[PDB]
């Protein structure tokens, strides 16, 4: 049941692209499957649970993105090593900016939401500092503050940064500035004295 | 009307404490001020009309405290001139927890609440970017990132980190480590030549 288990996630991040979940019913998601509303509740036990899944499977493709560069490095200076991490979060979710909304706009509702988003962001934050600290190990980065924190808020600052940009919030660094803005904020604090 | 308008805002704050808004009620609001029901709708259309208010009053003084700052500087390094800035809100939105969580989750319904923070947020990253440029000019700061955008990324994390740390989000960095931890960031970034 993978066709239209796939047909229903397809048609919710179509649709999501026009409108939120809320102006969103189960038998639009059901007609863009070309299945019942009965049988829809047979892979999906409501709207929100497709939004959730939908999410995951970004949230999962970042992540292992981020795992295959990990594995991966590039040969290259310390700032583009940064630069392609953090590109890693601004292309995967940025291809999928309706659904990077919607489950913003879940977060408030939704604990299985906002349960995810919180695991993995700990996940990256512990990569991050993971490397800051290799990176002070080697004699690259100063030891300023504390590796986890200063993660911590730089991941943060992207998190809020990415979105509101692929949002078009007011305000927000456009969109074709962002990575650049946040490459540099990222390697003066980690590598700077003071 | 002063001190029943002061009452009915005060009867919110406390309250807020211990519940979200939708969790209180007209009367609630009412009994605390002690006034009737339909008294209330003398000073206030409904409670998400207090909510503003509160969070207008909360906005008004992080943003007067800081003018007073910008007319009275302080004779010090260049550090702890943006510590003082920052801790402007870290103070001013930290003794008032309740209703910066409201008004965050707020956002979300009311058009009011978004374009009063869009406003003094665009407000206070022209500040910002208005004192790097200063700080340019007179050959303190490195010509980097476009000041503007560099203004924005730091206020912006900022507002996710202060908030995170405030609400005891997870994750987020220790309320009693988050001043040092934006600070160190927004100066290597803005003095930082790479
Ligand atoms: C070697 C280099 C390492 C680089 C690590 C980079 C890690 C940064 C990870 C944080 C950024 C995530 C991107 C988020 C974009 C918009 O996010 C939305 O918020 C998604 C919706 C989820 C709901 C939660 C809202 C608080
Ligand atoms: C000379 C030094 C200048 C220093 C300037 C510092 C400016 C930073 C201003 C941004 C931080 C604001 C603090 C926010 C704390 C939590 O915010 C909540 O979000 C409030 C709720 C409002 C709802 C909107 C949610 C996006």
């Amino acid at each position: 049941g993978d066709d239209r288990e796939l047909a229903i996630l397809a048609t919710a991040e179509n649709l999501l692209e026009d409108r939120p979940l809320a102006d969103i019913s189960v038998d639009d998601l059901a007609k863009g499957a070309g299945i019942s509303r009965p049988t829809f509740y047979f892979y999906f036990p409501s709207k929100e649970a497709v939004l959730l899944t939908l999410l995951d499977r970004v949230v999962n493709q970042a992540d292992m993105a981020l795992q295959t560069l990990a594995e991966n490095p590039a040969d290259t200076d310390r700032e583009n090593m940064w630069r392609t991490g953090i590109n890693v979060f601004f292309e995967t979710f940025g291809s999928h900016k309706a659904v990077t909304r919607a489950g913003q706009a879940a977060r408030a509702t939704s604990v299985e939401v906002a349960e995810l988003w919180s695991t993995f962001m700990q996940k990256w934050i512990a990569y991050t500092a993971a490397v800051i600290d290799a990176e002070r190990d080697r004699g690259a980065a100063p030891r300023t503050l504390p590796a986890h924190e200063l993660a911590t808020a730089l991941n943060l600052m992207n998190e809020r940064t990415l979105f509101a940009s692929f949002a078009g919030e007011q305000p927000s660094v456009p969109e074709a500035r962002v990575l650049d803005t946040l490459v540099h904020i990222w390697v003066t604090s980690i590598y700077g004295e003071n």
